[PDB]
């Protein structure tokens, strides 16, 4: 059967071109709202208003650090002093501001709308925050684990942005001007550009009116035009294996493999689907792959297979903790070998997807999954977006396209093996 | 208002003792099911059947690990090939099987009883065992984090069980015997030590059949009468300052403070909650105290306050990563002395009271909160817990009361202050 959800979805378009999901769940003390664009890291060049600009790295994550500056609010105790908390992300391809409460949410929504749709830079106060990126991006070259993520990058890629980290260079930070910021925030920060997801336990009929009547007073521009500008990026990587030391006290070990380039909408759905199945019948903790490792001592439990999707670009990584990182690489490339001359295992297939439809019908019980992925989807390209796309797809999921997905992109000529060995 | 609950909670008490509740979610496709006894690491000395006893540290932790073991189950699989998966963990006070799935709830149910009410040992298979956890023990030795942790346990507390880790030590790990495990078995998980919770998507109709089924068709024993047997421990810590180097990256501080004993139910209850507005007042996220923390560098993010509270014991935990940890420590020495001559600040506490009762609020949407504690809670002598109980302290707790806390118990001579220092 089609999934059913058991609360209402209103999904409308406001005049000013914002995107709107609501969905109430009247039992639920909670309310998790998100409002976010489709606007980040990765997107260092584009046209607009008829001239293509390529900007330093950084401006997705200064806009963000910036948006919650206002002359008329301290941002965090509007939403405190009345029952929520805000917070906000930037990632490789959108950047996100969030809240979380438990009434008042009218007024919550009201200042999610306003602190997101003006911005409040000064020469002074984007030079003070160029200084506090610049002693973050320090930090976070210090951080192992971010460490040989950003190594596995670099290595796979070529010229793509997302091979800089999402805060940028402290090179790049330091050559961003106002004026870039400006243009970057009026470019991106449209409602045209950009979705507003709520789900918990709200009045769906009131908090619709206040959406309608907060965006009614406002004073929009034309919604500018954006044409995403990205590099011919090579299918194989830079550098196909790497190692280097760092004060870790066991060695840690990454294999990655590179898409040939990103999907979008429908297509990116299905696709993120299908590796989630896959990477957890290959790697996942009920595989005897896994029992195996485990037992031999060559992983710990925080060993994990993850695949990221975006538009442009896309990449699976596997590994963990490893203390011999030798052994367990060559485990990996043995496992896939068999699996890439045998055929993928159908019991172990059909025991992953029933996890995985398992996994996401216990997260659609979560306001904050319901609306993170709504909005993720959304904005990489799925402008219909249903969570019963999702259920279909793990329904209908096939043997066949099991296989075909592995022999497109678990491959040894995409791959890169790297790993952090101690100090 | 008192507080009430969007659904039903059911509770009553088997012929066997056993003390069920469930809470049916009729929109939710989760359920999340715990059975927990009221038996933990720090059971170490006790009277049954008319004999003092002394055990070896290790054995609540030790049965946990056997539990799984089933001549006719893979354990795990028979959750997972109806659509849940399950896990345990032992604490100081006790030890819980847990489930969370989608369906086939009275399978899950039946096997969780199942597994839990029989357990299977051999001399083979607790040597075996007594390797896997030797090995554990060493690793955990090894983590900075539990390191830092237990070095102030050890420092705080002269004689009680708490001192020792909840896996034990290598020496009394293998000093266990097979009878001696039986024995705490069939003394500890008996029905009338046990409680089983569940929260969910399921028919609570359907499933208090099958529990009362279950259990009508086993044959137990007459209860067992426990006498729990706990060392006199002194007021004050054993050592009141500690350092150490270690193979960290940056320096940790942690600031104890402990209680002259531990709290029984609603006394507990109130104590706890009690605690939680009071340190984040003191020292929470959103306090200036910690912005100007952060504003100097002296902490990060992670930096927490935490407090924990048994029926023999308890303690306050301050801290995380410092730069300069002897400069943290003043400074929080310094607040503590201005506050405990001045009085807790009024509107910090009502913003705190305000933080905390929104976090309850939105945590009772969850079924693993509503579940852990409603069985933490019980076991701990809440014998007719309900959560309006935590609502009404949160609600009719006053200024005077925490001032009254804060001098009965963040003070200097119960004090510990402990750093782990880069090697
Ligand atoms: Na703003
Ligand atoms: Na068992
Ligand atoms: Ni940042
Ligand atoms: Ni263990």
């Amino acid at each position: 059967v089609s999934l059913e959800l058991p609360f209402e979805t209103r999904t409308w378009r406001l005049q000013n071109g914002l995107v709107v999901t609501l969905m109430p769940r009247p039992a639920l003390h909670q309310t998790y709202a998100m409002f976010a664009t489709r606007y980040g890291s990765v997107d260092r060049a584009f046209r607009t208003d008829g001239q293509v600009h390529e900007m330093p790295d950084g401006i997705a994550h200064f806009l963000e650090h910036k948006m919650f500056e206002d002359p008329e609010m301290d941002v965090f105790a509007r939403f405190a002093a009345h029952g929520a908390s805000v917070d906000a992300y930037t990632t490789f391809d959108h950047t996100a501001y969030y809240f979380s409460g438990t009434g008042e949410i009218a007024k919550h929504v009201g200042t999610l709308l306003d602190f997101v749709q003006s911005i409040h830079l000064t020469d002074e106060n984007v030079e003070k925050e160029k200084g506090i990126i610049a002693q973050e991006i320090h930090m976070v070259n210090d951080h192992p684990d971010r460490r040989a993520y950003m190594e596995l990058l670099r290595a796979m890629y070529h010229e793509h942005p997302v091979r800089i980290d999402i805060a940028g260079t402290v090179e790049s930070v330091r050559a961003i001007t106002k004026e870039q910021l400006l243009l970057c925030y009026d470019t991106f920060y449209h409602p045209s550009n950009m979705v507003l997801v709520i789900a918990g336990g709200f009045d769906a009929d009131e908090i619709a009116h206040v959406i309608e009547e907060n965006q009614a007073k406002k004073s929009f521009k034309e919604p500018p035009a954006i044409e995403r500008l990205y590099p011919e990026e090579p299918p194989t990587p830079a550098r196909s294996r790497h190692w280097m030391h760092f004060p870790v006290q066991q060695p840690r070990l990454l294999v990655g493999w590179k898409e040939a380039n990103g999907a979008f909408g429908s297509n990116l759905i299905e696709q993120d689907t299908a590796m989630t199945i896959l990477l957890d019948a290959l790697f996942g903790p009920t595989s005897a792959f896994y029992q195996s490792l485990l037992d031999e001592g060559l992983v710990d439990k925080g060993f994990s297979a993850n695949y990221q999707l975006s538009n442009t670009f896309g990449y699976t990584l596997v590994g963990g903790n490893a203390p011999h990182p030798d052994v367990l690489a060559e485990r990996i490339q043995s496992h896939l070998a068999r699996v890439r001359e045998r055929g993928i295992d159908e019991e172990a297939f059909e025991r992953a997807r029933k996890k995985i439809m398992g996994r996401v019908l216990m997260s659609l019980d979560q306001n904050a999954f319901l609306v993170r992925n709504w909005v993720t989807y959304f904005l990489r390209g799925a402008e219909a977006f249903a969570f019963a796309d999702v259920i279909a797809v793990l329904q209908t999921m096939t043997l066949e396209r099991a296989n075909a997905r592995f022999q497109e992109h678990l491959r040894e000529d995409n791959m890169v093996v790297s790993a952090v060995l101690p100090s």
